[PDB]
DNA sequence: ATGACCATGATTACGAATTGC
DNA sequence: TTAAGCAATTCGTAATCATGGTCAT
């Protein structure tokens, strides 16, 4: 519509006196044509634009899937004659697809053995998909010439074909590829199938794969589309797209890097009122409606299609409607213009990410950026849905319409559907805001140009393909194979760390702290570790290798090699990762917004990830290459430095070199040491922690380097892996306050604990007084058991696992969510609950806040003071008033049973005697608030009361008057179904609460 | 009369969750 | 066909084991 298509490229244009200059999104691999370059069809497509915006399709043809096999040992095996008849034969075999054998000299990465490379045999192939046979051949022994590979050899170098052609070719993902100067050719109009503004084809001899350093590290002005649909359901069911029918699409497409979106459109079902500062397209039918869509996002061409929850609620529900409705013509979607997008149900599972089910669609050509899995993976919150997030992001508690009142503003008027069309449109734009403010765009850029895989690999897969594509790429370089080990069947455990006795108590002088910098990769980095360097006592004795000189014996007992005989690639890789993590934190270094600072901050935690996982995966037994002697011995070299460097941190900074008291290694946790020298001042122990991390950095080997990273004056170490102090890395101001590992940095306990424990320690450490500190804990006693926490504070969040042997309470109260409302949460997602009272066992005990909200049904309070908040607070004020005098002030001498508008099985149909007031007298039969006999407090009991009253109907006037400022609107109803705003649950709370007070004023 | 048997605390074990490096 | 590692704490539920209250004897 004159502003969707990109730019179109000057009319005067040929495949010649031009070079097509441009970066990467996707990379998908398909058969080209009849036409065959280099003896092959199959081609690599390379959907990018270039620096203007024009969409290219980049065709990398001639590339043949080689397999690595060792070369037999036989003497007709050098024959030229030999390897003809038995290429003749691999050809008889599976009807013609091997295409040549080089005889290459190479050698493996398992281990050294001299400098001298072995005969491989690199086969070809026609098509790429034969190599998985022939390669699984070579591994059953279903070849048999001259009985030479009957037996099984081992092969090697096993990868896919798109990733391997990125590693010949030094296509790292989202990187700068150039087309020289008339080298490659344009298809013909009657031959492309893409929608691009180009499509191209190239040998892949021919073209320049630029690096992501220089002058080609800049971005291209990639086209992000948010979007956001909203549907109209049947009442208290789930959408469902066989019924349920799609009445609104919002689209925000935008640039990146820009700062405001170029269109916002909503495409909606019925008439809708115009919306100023963005346009809308009302259709009359949802087939139009759906068409439309398809042509409007065939028409902006979007590199990127962002969104919440769009590959698990929206695409699918949007491909699911329109097979519903017969339209056969929407699911051609994507760059390509005759492949279908379908769902494709797959099962991502690991340690570090929990278990999840995503329904993926092959949208060929853009790139996909849900924001749900983006934050799942790289933030830990205690709720994911989208408020939530607008709210810890943001910061904007907006109003989130009702979803039963959606089938009543569709089917009224046009502002109706006009202010459903904002809604949608927000919620469309929230998307692009998160990825604007998280900068994800730029760190799974820089992500993707250091390890060097595709971008959709780093949503779909773990961090195992990011250090394989590294070690891939490494020995290429270094003309290296990597054998096809089977991967062994599972593993227990093996030896890790040796976390030091956290000597307990409250630390008011200042404990300095060093730790050690990337101390896993220092400590490959540092001793020649690697997969290449892996000698053993029969290696090393027909060698006849020097010891200390040139090979050496790690604390696990494994030998290896001095860099004098082979450098490893890991310490390579390792290189690379921890000079990417340098600059990394130099840019949080300049750099002071807060939420830039945060930002920055996880950027720099996800490379020192990867750092770490290179050794995770050297020791990851589930996982190709586990090679468990690297961990074993890098474990045991940090087991040896901590121990070390506590000895020797105690042994110089003690009375008889001359220091004023005795240093103590107060607490360790693998690498870092946290040495109390006993003075008092704040200013020195920082010094002589400074002296003493350059003194300990200075007797070990150059990688590695201890560092006085902070200090804390006062220190409260609760437990082994669990602490807090005040962040003290200048001796004039504190920065934070840290909470490892205690219950209120967790996410299973409820908000209330985080709160009261984050009052307590700021009122004992900063403040240091602890007579306040018992003060607040008594009041949330008495809140909690008089009823006077909100819902909103006593929420635990806990995450659904796939099986449970041992039941859980989330786990049947999502069964019973399922059974009841129609639809409960899948595996993966956080399921929040609050522990209502019986008597039955605790997992039988919790249900939804919101049914909770609605049936008013009381809330175990007990079990929130005795099981949630007793013992983080007992721990954490035990240290400094005793465990009698801190268990003493948790005993229940005041109760609060609601017993009010639960009517139910029993609880219907049952009297209120209303006894009498300050006496409980049931001898008030004579009428009025009090009985005769302490008839005297008729003046204070009053007072009370209407002091109650008055407080109540002030907070319930505050919230309501606020909640409409929040809605907007003042002449309309506020129906909100937001519940990640405080102020929810708490509305509803003191409006209840209120009548409850006034009704029980109206008695004088 | 003497243990028998049922009911009620200690103790151990392990699943489940989360966080710390 | 695909998935970094281990160390550590805390809580819930069951299984098992010591010990007492009361009864046929
Ligand atoms: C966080 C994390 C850590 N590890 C291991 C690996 C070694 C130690 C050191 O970890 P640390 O976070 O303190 O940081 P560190 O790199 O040592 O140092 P600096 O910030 O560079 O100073 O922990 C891991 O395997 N996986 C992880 O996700
Ligand atoms: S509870 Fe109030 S502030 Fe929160 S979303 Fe609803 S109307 Fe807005
Ligand atoms: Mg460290
Ligand atoms: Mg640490
Ligand atoms: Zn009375």
């Amino acid at each position: 519509l004159s502003s969707f298509e990109r730019k179109k490229l000057p009319t005067d244009f040929d495949p010649s006196l031009y070079d097509i200059s441009f970066q990467q999104i996707d990379a998908e691999q398909s058969v080209l044509n009849g036409i065959k370059d280099e003896n092959t069809s199959t081609v690599v497509r390379f959907f990018g634009v270039t620096s203007e915006g024009h969409s290219v399709l980049c065709n990398v043809t001639g590339f043949k899937n080689y397999l690595y096999v060792p070369a037999p040992n036989s003497s007709d095996a050098n024959d030229q004659e030999q390897i003809n008849k038995f290429v003749h034969y691999l050809n008889e075999t599976f009807d013609h697809a091997i295409d040549s054998i080089e005889v290459v000299s190479k050698q493996s990465i398992w281990g050294y053995s001299g400098d001298t490379k072995l005969p491989f045999w690199k086969i070809y192939v026609t098509y790429p998909h034969m190599v998985n046979k022939l390669r699984t051949a070579f591994e059953r022994g279903h070849l048999s010439f001259n009985s030479w590979f009957s037996n099984g050899t081992t092969t090697y170098d096993n990868i896919a074909y798109t990733l391997r052609l990125m590693v010949d070719c030094g296509i790292v993902g989202m990187s700068w590829i150039t087309l020289p100067k008339g080298k490659y050719s344009m298809i013909e109009p009657n031959n492309r199938v893409s929608s691009c503004q180009l499509e191209v084809s190239i040998n892949y001899r021919n073209l320049i794969a630029h690096p992501a350093e220089g002058d080609w590290s800049h971005t291209a002005p990639l086209r992000i589309m948010s979007f956001s649909i909203s549907c109209a359901g049947r009442i208290g069911v789930f959408p469902e797209p066989e019924y349920d029918p799609v009445i609104q699409i919002a689209n925000v497409v935008s640039i990146a890097g820009a700062k405001k979106p170029f269109i916002r459109n909503v495409f909606t079902l019925n008439t809708c009122s115009p919306i100023t500062g963005s346009m809308i397209f009302s259709h009359a039918t949802e087939e139009e409606m759906l068409s439309n869509w398809r042509n409007f996002i065939i028409k902006v061409d979007p590199d990127v299609i962002i969104g919440y929850n769009t590959t698990n609620f929206d695409i699918p529900y949007l491909l699911n409607r329109a097979k519903a409705l017969k339209v056969n013509d929407f699911p051609y979607f994507g760059r390509l213009k005759t492949v279908k997008q379908e769902i494709k149900e797959s099962v991502f599972s690991s340690k570090a990410y929990g278990t999840r089910e995503t329904k993926n669609v092959n949208i060929d050509g853009r790139l996909q950026l849900d924001l749900l899995q983006f934050i799942q993976r790289e933030y830990k919150l205690r709720s994911y849905t989208l408020n939530a997030v607008s709210a810890h992001f943001l910061g904007e508690q907006k109003e989130d319409v009702h979803y039963s009142i959606i089938s009543d503003l569709q089917n009224g008027d046009s502002e109706t559907r006009r202010r459903l069309a904002v809604y949608c449109l927000k919620d469309a734009y929230l998307p692009l805001r998160l990825m604007e403010k998280l900068m994800a765009l730029v760190n799974y850029t820089e992500m993707a140009r250091v390890t060097g895989v595709p971008f959709s690999y780093l949503l779909a897969r773990g961090q195992q393909i990011k250090v394989v594509s590294q070690l891939f790429r490494k020995c290429l370089e270094i003309d290296t194979v990597i054998p096809n080990m089977q991967s062994q069947a599972s593993d227990d455990q093996y030896e890790g760390a040796t976390v030091i006795e956290p000597i307990r108590g409250y630390y008011d002088v200042p404990i300095a702290t060093l730790d050690f910098n990337s101390l896993y990769p220092s400590i490959m980095m540092a001793h020649n570790l690697c997969y290449t360097t892996l000698c053993n006592k029969a290696t090393v004795e027909r060698l006849n290798l020097k010891i200390d000189e040139d090979y050496v014996i790690t604390p696990n007992g494994d030998y290896f090699v001095t860099t004098k005989r082979r450098r490893g690639i890991l310490p390579i890789i390792l290189d690379e990762l921890i000079s990417a993590r340098k600059r990394a934190k130099k840019d949080l270094r300049d750099e002071k917004d807060p939420f830039k600072r945060d930002v920055l901050n996880g950027r720099q935690l996800a490379l020192k990830i990867s750092a770490n996982s290179v050794y995770g995966f050297t020791g990851a037994t589930v996982g190709k290459l586990p090679c468990l002697a690297i961990s074993s011995s890098v474990t045991a070299y940090g087991r040896t430095m901590i121990l070390k460097t506590k000895t020797a941190v105690q042994e110089k900074y003690c009375i008889k070199n001359g220091y004023k008291h005795d240093a103590v290694v107060v607490y360790g946790d693998t690498d870092s040491v946290m040495v109390k020298f006993g003075t008092t001042d704040l200013k020195e122990a920082m010094d002589l922690g400074t002296e003493a991390a350059k003194y300990v950095s200075t007797l070990f080997k150059h990688p590695i380097n201890l560092e006085f990273e902070k200090a804390y004056f006062p220190y409260l170490l609760i437990n082994k892996k669990r602490y807090a102090g005040l962040f003290w890395t200048n001796p004039d101001k504190f920065d934070k306050l840290d909470q490892k590992g205690l219950a209120s940095v967790r996410r299973d306990s409820c908000s209330l604990v985080s709160i009261v424990m984050n009052k307590v320690l700021k009122k004992i450490l900063i403040e240091r007084n602890v007579d306040g500190a018992l003060a607040f804990v008594r009041e949330t006693i008495n809140d909690i058991l008089h009823n006077r926490v909100d819902i909103s504070k006593l929420i635990i969040s806990k995450t659904l696992a796939p099986n449970y042997t041992n039941p859980q309470p989330h786990a049947v109260l999502a069964e019973r969510m399922k059974r009841r409302e129609g639809v409960g949460p899948n595996v993966g997602d956080r399921v929040d609950y609050v522990i209502i009272g019986g008597n039955d066992k605790l997992y039988n005990r919790a249900e939804d806040p919101l049914f909770v909200l609605e049936n008013n049904i009381q809330v175990d309070s007990r079990y929130y003071l005795t099981n949630q908040l007793q013992n983080p607070i007992i721990s954490i004020v035990a240290p400094i008033i005793g465990d009698k005098q801190a268990n003493g002030m948790f005993v229940v001498k005041s109760i609060k049973i609601n017993t009010g508008s639960q009517k139910g099985g029993l609880m219907s149909f049952i009297k209120k005697v209303e006894a009498c007031k300050s006496c409980k007298g049931p001898l008030r039969k004579g009428e009025g608030p009090l009985c005769s006999n302490c008839l005297a407090r008729s003046g204070e009991l009053y007072i009370k009361a209407l002091y109650d009253v008055r407080d109540l109907e002030e907070k319930y006037s505050r919230l309501w008057t606020q909640c409409q400022r929040c809605a907007g609107n003042l002449h309309s109803e506020v129906l909100c179904s937001n519940k990640n705003c405080d102020i929810f649950y708490m509305r509803v709370k003191v409006k209840k609460e209120l009548q409850e007070k006034v009704e029980q004023l109206s008695k004088w």
